């Protein structure tokens, strides 16, 4: 849909950080706000940037989910070989 | 996993 942001692909390395720091987006309707992306990381290579708002991970929409549900869906997604992440740019 | 610190997530 028009207005739905950009779909990014991050390759998952099992057991290794992807290089993302995020926090719940309290003020803007939900999702995760990217605070930092580590240089050279898998998240950086997948074109994640500071102030991205992550709306969806591997097809699971984050808006409307509780904070605990979002954490659970992250854990689930991190069992898979890659993360398909839909973002709105800052 | 749990890189979770007062709502902030490290992934």
């Amino acid at each position: 849909a028009m207005g739905d942001g950009e779909m990014l692909l991050i390759i998952n390395e099992y057991g290794s950080p992807l290089g993302l720091t995020a926090l719940p987006d309290k003020e803007h309707g939900g999702g995760l706000l990217v605070q930092h992306v580590e240089p050279g990381s898998r998240a950086e290579r997948g074109r994640l940037r500071r102030d991205d708002r992550i709306l969806e991970i591997n097809g699971i929409k984050l808006i409307g989910l509780t904070e605990s549900q979002v954490q659970e869906q992250l854990r689930r997604a991190l069992e898979s070989s890659e993360l398909r992440v839909r973002v709105l740019r800052g």
